[PDB]
């Protein structure tokens, strides 16, 4: 019942002093619960799945590039980057810093890719490209999280966002083996857990990318894939008013179970 969970949504928000963005898609009948689905959110990291998706894009027209290895430095780590940090001196492969940002959110593997393609203007152009025209990336890590009120850098809509996870993740946007690759990574993400992960059946396997920045911002994006039907897509992105709020896993968990439930 889409008009149930719509209100329901309702009521979960007005439990918190913030914003909840949200969009639920099951992809084979086009059900579409949202909220929100039109205003402009701090996206975070969940921006990591669009670089990524530029990359692989790059890749179908420059064969070697994903083995290239990137002899990054010192000097270009930043917080929040626990797989460059380790292996800072050996360097890394691009798809590995793709693994690495995707999987563990490290931000200096989105700045490295950032510059390969180009810089974050390349991100937003390959979001165009795909026709979202909404997406905007203006910043690098990790300012890109500031998640200032009313402030549009960096942001997308959840109604952007999720047509954009379901051209990548599940339509035509990327060729098949670019498709399946990021299907792969996101598949294999690690902060995940509490989020999108939590509020689904047991039996569903999930590709999602997690994004949290100031303002208490906690995001989850991905798709859900139960067996014997079509994937869902979800689209969560939350913000609150206070600077000082603290981010939180359970909103996202709860919003989900509420989609999963209409959709049962
Ligand atoms: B990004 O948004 O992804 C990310 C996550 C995530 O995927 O949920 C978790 C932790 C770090 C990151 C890196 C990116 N975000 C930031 O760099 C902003 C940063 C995140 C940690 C917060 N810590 C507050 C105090 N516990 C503050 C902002």
């Amino acid at each position: 019942n889409v008009a149930a969970a719509e209100r329901q949504l309702r009521e979960l928000e007005s439990t918190f002093d913030g914003r909840l963005g949200f969009v639920a898609l099951d992809t084979a009948t086009g059900a579409r619960i949202a909220h929100r689905g039109d205003e402009r959110f701090p996206f975070c990291s969940t921006s990591k799945m669009m670089l990524c998706a530029a990359v692989l894009a790059r890749s179908a027209g420059e064969p070697a590039l994903l083995q290239r290895r990137i002899a990054y430095a010192k000097g270009d780590l930043i917080r929040y980057s626990p797989i460059t940090e380790q292996h800072v001196g050996a360097g890394m492969s691009v798809a590995e810093l793709c693994a690495a940002t995707l999987q563990y959110s490290d931000n200096t593997a989105a700045n490295l890719l950032i510059a390969l393609l180009g810089g974050p203007q390349t991100v937003t152009a390959y979001a165009r490209s795909i026709g979202d025209a909404t997406f905007r990336l203006d910043r690098r890590e990790p300012e890109l999280n500031t998640a200032l009120p009313g402030d549009e850098r960096d942001t997308t809509t959840p109604a952007a966002m999720a047509a954009s996870v379901h051209r990548l993740l599940v339509g035509d946007a990327l060729g098949a083996a670019q498709r399946a690759q990021l299907n792969a990574w996101m598949l294999g993400n690690k902060t995940g857990d509490a989020r999108i992960r939590a509020g689904v059946p047991a039996d569903w396997r999930v590709a999602d990318k997690t994004g949290t920045g100031d303002y208490g911002t906690a995001n989850d994006i991905g798709v859900a894939y139960p067996p014997n039907r079509a994937p869902i897509v979800f689209i969560v992105y939350t913000t609150m008013r206070n600077p000082n709020a603290q981010a939180r896993d359970d909103v996202i968990a709860s919003a989900t179970r509420i989609a999963a439930r209409a959709f049962a």
